[PDB]
């Protein structure tokens, strides 16, 4: 029953058996470990020197090891290939895709029974998850957790946010470029990920919400103690769940995925919550689209209070209570499957039910929230098929200037100026010809899965310095491709199809009248249905859409096969690989 | 000129630079570290649990550090993706073109001025260097070693070679199904990779031959503190090469190749080699063909007594003098293109003129070898475009009966008996029915590139069990798959194109009169032109050569794109992508 | 000049020299490396998984060999004699003694230029110091640090002083025993050392006071990435120091302890500080005695607001600016003696003479300052030759009861009742028979070096539950033992000569009317010099005072050589040897 036996300890083939054994043992495990029944543990290690925000997970594998000798297995611990936001060049959402190619074919192809998932910086989530549910032995993640707290003169700095708040203190001289490093630095504190409600404390706490964590391992720091008892519990764990086959495919149903839409809303969760997950519904066979993103998440108010929406960060946010506080909360309303099983083997219901608000600065309770309406709405129209808008970080700035008008309430309309990619922007942003004032549109094409290819954080673009010096903060920002979680930018980001893919974007001049209505739920440029076909066949004619060639064999072989960011930004001909340990590999 | 200052240290882009640092600073590397010009090294590391063969190297990795600490870099280790040949299914040879891929990423995408290889097992050494090729950055390779001797009733014990005698041994009543365990286990005594004359010997003999290790490296037993010295010494170099940019386009050349293909024939090396070495030409833009290794090493005599050829294992041939007592006899005749500068800055002749022979026994002179005429023929006709014999491995037994006729000298013909795959063969081997006798050549088809997908080590075939039982030990073994390097069998192996590539294997039927003329290089079935393509016809009417689907998206993706074992077996679309780091990236 | 020559470079002896060589090199290690003049340096590792406060010190080891290595030297990790405080029994100081023997025998009798001293955990700062004194090559100690700030329902918990005010809210029924563990393991929230102001936190400080450690050092949490730089630029600076020659008896200078004894008071410093400093000092050859503490350190005011004294925790001294806030706060008051050098080889003053209060609620300036007169009073009499007491923590609920009596100022008298050590104490103290009241002073006897042997942490002790139920808190304690730094009672500790080595306390009857005068620093038991005799005639006669038995033969051996604390309860047979890495070995 156990796949591993077909390695380690197949009687109807002596030869191949006493193969693996030999290599396998010379290290010192015996025969009799190998050979009597014992539950064969991967751990997926993500840290390394290159992946400084997962590094810890090193360590951390020590007590997992505890735990699952203790509970009777065997731990082999093997390397998932590099990831690192802050770090991979051009981008690295071009890697999750080939870290989930191997990971798969470990899971796949060795003697693992199960597997413990470090997972942790922005891309290690999914693509962990995404290998674990076309495999689909039993897995459990292992959130590394974020950073302590920054300090900067008696006040919390965070990681990725700082930046941006920095960014503006040094494009308006009133901060230098030696002190701009020093302020950084110390929002870095410790090992971990970014201490922000960024993209990796939300993927972190939605795996969590997905059921594939202990209750309450998701926003634990990673220098805390209780970090590597919880290593220790999952451990001890996996090894149960391969005795009782509790599978990614039992766990990751459509109404975990439910729960964690509407867990994203509560915490304030990164606009890249909705690609990795859509890609891990496809995985794991479930249907997901952008849209349901909307049905089931869009009205859920704001609860967590963290930055860039808030003012807390990483450890405020575990000490008030973390992930299980939040679906407490939900629950409260109803709005929570609870009869969903975790990893644990209890449902969420049953981890969370009992869960308290223990800092009720941090956490908010549903009737008295931070915000309402915090969810995502999907934008459709002439310049995209779909993309959506982070409605938690929309300011009061924002929100007078633009969503404050008795002609068209919930809209507004003005000029567009598009950059080709971020070299663009960065040349043209402070250009004073341009003529960026109060009614003014920036777009940002170019950037997505097959354009950069990323796709690459880069819409949340600031305004000119001729007016942050006046006072003008946040612009409207639209693009098709997608900002750091960090990003207090309300940003139109994850445009389907991209430019470069045939998306309205690449068609758009500068100058052009456009016309957000989310009211409406439309994104249109002001122009006559006879005109776009124009500029689509002078596009066509003049070959299409304009993007850099690829410069590594990977970056060639993905763009062959990578779909839009829509539908998860994944390799469209991997979907069909479901529960491939069991169904013998499927087509 | 340090391409790491793009990441760390650009005044340009003040924003970015902040952000690189503030995550590579979080395990407590300071900013003066990172921004002083130093260069940055990256250890592209094997070895984990789930790579038993490689896994020293995680202790190696301290020496190596403590020489880039000490000449002025710094270290960033990070994983390669796993390979293991005695463990991945269906086959190991799937994967060295996805490690391949992933360490391109890492090298191109990441602030590395240098890379450290780890290399042991058999296709991590063409994995790396094939990487490491494309992008072209100074890179310096280091052996992990073989495990130490096995020890049995006082004689030695090979890994892999001890099992196809234990195999025969088994196979007819004279070991029985328990003690054929010990008398494997014994042959694997401590870390290191197999300590025969393997592929993973032959691949990490061969890098040390082109250039890509210090001089008397290859061949350090795993365990020896030899090893961890030159682990220290590669450290410091790395750093200088970074300083003198010395790169693997500037030490792959054409006669760095010709060398390794001469030291092959010498040291006895695997039917692999000429796969990855034409795989690794190809990515430095090399030109080098399979007629090549007939060209300068057919005529090679065979000088290091190692089994499976003959009687030692790898401490002896550490102990006898290694790579460089080799070359040094080729260098007595001249056969060695003795200025090809080799990492340490010098020529491979300067390294290896005063390396003695330090045992006789294990290393033979020039004149009087262990065997002439030791390296590979090509075989060319209506079976394949190419395939490669391992003439070192031939037997008096096989000299005497096949290769010992007056009607046609060096030649034979027989009957032909066609397996589709490694499991038709373990169902048909040893059934009576097939009449195997004394004039029999045995084909494997089915199991190339493409179709296995593999390729697999399957084609050093046993004879059948009434056959051993009277004394008929080797036959004719003939396929498009491989064999593996500690393997005694003079097989004809690699053949090109493969059955499910439109070979002609795919037409062969069991019965056929087949013609080997290792005289003339030929081998067709000797059937008409007319008949021949009459079979094709049919073939391709009733859908062509059968072979399993994929079962993962990374087989899928591969198939695609790989070409045949006689041009490397490459992902064909990179080959194009030369000199990245330099050339932009290529197109 | 270097003395590690003489074992691995020294021609006059090929044969010793030869050995080794042989042995230092079985891991790697080259000939070159240790025969090229580069410095030695240990590391004096006291991180264990017994030594729970130390163990973060296992990987700082890692930055420090990368500075070595990167200035030149070659690292020797090995390790200090485990000790721990709260683990040790019957009591860690017993051992403090003991790991300072073992360490002197390392560092002189083995090849080591220099040496990184890892400190933390209470006795480790003294025993590490006290061995580098005796042997006095170059030395620099790295502390690992506090553990992060506890949290509990918003408040900040510190280790340690969470146990004292939990055991008065046990034993007032306010607090189960069950829930008593989950207050107490909050404020342990990660690896490192007891984050309020206990007798490590002290030590560490007056460790960088000394000029023993980098400036800013000593405050550093352990998980914090600031603590692993720290660590590699010690790394880097203890090679230059062997260069430089710069020793622990340049640096320990009379002037580094009256640093020491006015930092100590202004971050309110444990009792056992001039134990440990009084211990260094003799070691190194300085004079200071406890009447130094009262004359350079008594009317220094508290500055640090930390608990047991504050509020704060060891996060928030660090944030506030650390020791070299400290230091400036009274080098502007010109009590620092600026010019003592220190181990980055500019003085203290140069080092701290920017520093600046960065969190004013947690470090208070000297003219506003938290307490005035806040260092130590020393007290004579017939009940002892010397005792201290701790003003820093003396309440206004203890100022105003006893410090508040017009026919005596800054004096008190009451009943005594005596406990022969602790298990005497925990037998009695609730017993209503005593009738404790509000005028009763509690003594603790038989608790010193010889008597424990410890000596043990038992003065502190707590009122009856029937007084704790009315409202009396703190009550006098006097005591021949010690009690925790974390303690905020105002105790009279260290009393010598202890009872079992003929102290007062040996004679002293429960009933007896004591007179404690703070203002001319007497304590005495109110009897007649002629009774006084009498008492200790019978004694004497009775055989002496009674204490247990020796349970270890260290026990014994160091009870016939061990002093008194007074004097820093040190071997006194070792006192004579003196710089004995130069002096060829001293008396
Ligand atoms: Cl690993
Ligand atoms: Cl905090
Ligand atoms: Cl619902
Ligand atoms: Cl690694
Ligand atoms: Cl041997
Ligand atoms: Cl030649
Ligand atoms: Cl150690
Ligand atoms: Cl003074
Ligand atoms: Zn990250
Ligand atoms: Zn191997
Ligand atoms: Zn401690």
């Amino acid at each position: 029953k156990l796949r591993s036996r077909a390695w380690f300890d197949n009687p109807d083939d002596v030869d191949m058996t006493a193969l693996y054994l030999e290599r396998y043992m010379n290290y010192g495990l015996s025969q009799e470990e190998l050979q009597s029944g014992r539950p064969i543990i991967g751990i997926a290690q993500t840290g390394s020197d290159l992946s400084p925000c997962n590094r810890h997970h090193l360590e951390l594998a020590k007590r997992v090891r505890d735990g699952v000798r203790e509970a009777g297995g065997i731990v082999i611990e093997f390397p998932v290939h590099p990831i690192q936001e802050t770090g991979k060049r051009p981008t690295a959402g071009l890697d999750r895709n080939l870290a989930y190619l191997g990971l798969v074919e470990v899971l796949y192809g060795y003697p693992l029974d199960g597997v413990v998932l470090t997972i942790g910086c922005d891309k290690t989530t999914p693509a962990c998850l995404m290998a674990a549910a076309t495999v689909n032995i039993p897995a459990i993640a292992l959130s590394v957790g974020p950073m302590l707290n920054g300090w900067f003169r008696g006040e919390r700095t965070g990681s990725g946010t700082i930046v941006w708040k920095a960014r503006e203190l040094l494009a308006k001289g009133e901060i230098d470029y030696q002190g701009f490093v020093k302020l950084v630095a110390s929002s870095a504190p410790s090992t971990g990920y970014c201490n922000t409600m960024g993209t990796a404390t939300t993927m972190n706490s939605l795996a969590e919400a997905l059921g594939m964590q202990l209750p309450g391992s998701a926003a634990i720091p990673a220098p805390y103690r209780d970090r590597q008892e919880v290593a220790y519990l999952m451990g001890r764990r996996i090894v149960e769940m391969v005795h009782e086959d509790l599978k990614p495919s039992d766990i990751l149903t459509k109404e975990a995925f439910i729960n964690a839409i509407r867990v994203n809303s509560a915490i304030g969760g990164s606009t890249n919550a909705p690609i990795h997950l859509n890609a891990l519904a496809r995985h794991i066979g479930v249907e997901l689209t952008v849209d349901d993103w909307q049905k089931y998440g869009e009205e859920i108010p704001l609860l967590v209070n963290l930055q860039p929406a808030g003012e807390y960060l990483g450890e405020d946010y575990y000490h008030a209570g973390g992930v299980p506080a939040v679906v407490n909360q939900l629950m409260g309303q109803g709005l929570i499957h609870e009869d969903a099983i975790t990893v644990n083997g209890k449902t969420i219901g049953e981890n969370c039910k009992n869960a308290t608000i223990e800092d009720g600065n941090v956490i908010k309770t549903y009737d008295q929230p931070l915000k309402k309406h915090a969810g995502f709405r999907v934008l459709r129209g002439n310049l995209f098929s779909s993309a959506i808008m982070k409605l938690s970080v929309i300011s009061d700035e924002f929100r007078n200037r633009y969503l404050s008008d008795a002609k068209d309430p919930n809209a507004f309309e003005g000029k567009a100026v598009v950059f080709d990619g971020p070299e663009d922007y960065h040349h043209r942003i402070d250009d004073p010809a341009l003529e960026i004032d109060e009614h003014t549109v920036l777009f940002m094409r170019g950037a997505g899965p097959i354009g950069y290819p990323g796709a690459a954080e880069v819409v949340n673009m600031r305004a000119p310095d001729y007016l942050l010096k006046k006072g003008i903060t946040s612009l409207p920002c639209i693009g098709d491709g997608r900002q750091s979680g960090t990003s207090g930018s309300p940003s139109i980001l994850n445009a389907s199809p991209e430019a470069a893919a045939g998306g309205g974007l690449a068609i758009l001049k500068t100058g052009d009248r456009v016309r957000i209505d989310l009211g409406r739920g439309t994104a249109d440029i002001l122009i006559s249905d006879e005109e776009l076909a124009e500029r689509r066949k002078a596009l066509e004619a003049v070959g299409g859409y304009k993007y850099p060639e690829s410069q590594t064999p990977w970056q060639e072989i993905q763009r062959a096969v990578i779909g839009q960011m829509e539908t998860g930004a994944v390799l469209e001909n991997a979907v069909k690989y479901q529960d491939i340990a069991h169904t013998r590999g499927l087509p």
